[PDB]
């Protein structure tokens, strides 16, 4: 897995055209959303967390609520992208691990937003300039 | 090297603290800039194209140019993004590459901006929902 953590002032997007087949199924509230003082974690579930989708998404949980506790933020934002990687992951892990972390983040008492995965998505950001404000990470199973 | 294009309706940034000590040196217009109606290439120079600067340059310069003329962009901006990779290049070789690419697209009749390397930047942007607005390549020198 290979995250990207963008403190935000604010995130945006709008569900467009399928990129898949089968994508995920959403509701008409999940064709659009935003959140202000967020830290947006852009995520790419990679073919090696195939191999322990259950700790990868553990340890993604940890990672991003560490941050989260860094910058201060009570926001989080659950961004299927696929760019981070080019070693992916079969879309059906892609999409329970995407829901395991965003179902983790708000046990631990954040709110938490996502936007659905699948589809091509028009989105708005805005990264505050510190220097904590733009973080990546790599999480894998210990093999 | 590794990058992300994202076709989009405008890109903004500011300068704020720096991330490395020997950073890009800038100018006062450089710690600012707006583009609209532009192509953004968040850039990852990777410590692969240490062999051949020149050779992934240009391939880079071919490959953000065809993209921009897919989605009939007139401007493009280089973003220095090292988050799309781990393995990345030494600072020196990273900016030698990213003004390399900067200038071929200049030369090939684009109006092209960009965002200073080796600091922490504030940036908004705001992505097209289109099925080629958002892109990433990966572009290596034959070894």
């Amino acid at each position: 897995m290979r995250v990207l953590l963008i403190h935000s002032d604010y995130i945006e997007y709008e569900v467009k055209d399928k990129a898949l087949k089968n994508p995920e199924p959403i509701s008409e509230d999940m064709k659009r959303g935003r959140m202000e003082e967020v830290l947006v974690a852009f995520i790419s579930v990679e073919k090696v967390d195939e191999k322990n989708p259950e700790e990868v998404s553990l340890k993604a949980i940890e990672e991003i609520s560490k941050v989260a506790e860094q910058v201060k933020a009570e926001n989080v934002f659950v961004y299927p992208f696929a760019h981070l990687s080019s070693e992916l992951a079969k879309p059906s892990v892609a999409m329970d691990i995407l829901n395991r972390v965003y179902q983790g983040l708000k046990e631990r008492g954040f709110n938490v937003g996502k936007a659905p995965f699948g589809y091509y998505k028009a989105f708005k950001i805005s990264c505050k300039g510190h220097p904590l404000a733009e973080l990546s990470r790599t999480i894998v199973p210990e093999e």
